[PDB]
């Protein structure tokens, strides 16, 4: 993971 | 903004 988003 | 992130 590491990421975020939200998709 | 409203979407998140991290760059
Ligand atoms: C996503 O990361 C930001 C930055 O550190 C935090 O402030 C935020 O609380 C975090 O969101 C939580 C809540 C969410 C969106 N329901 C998810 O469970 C994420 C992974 O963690
Ligand atoms: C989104 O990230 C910023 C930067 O790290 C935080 O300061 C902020 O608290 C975080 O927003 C929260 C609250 C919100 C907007 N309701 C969402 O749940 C997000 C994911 O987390
Ligand atoms: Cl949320
Ligand atoms: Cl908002």
């Amino acid at each position: 993971x590491x990421n975020x988003x939200y998709x």
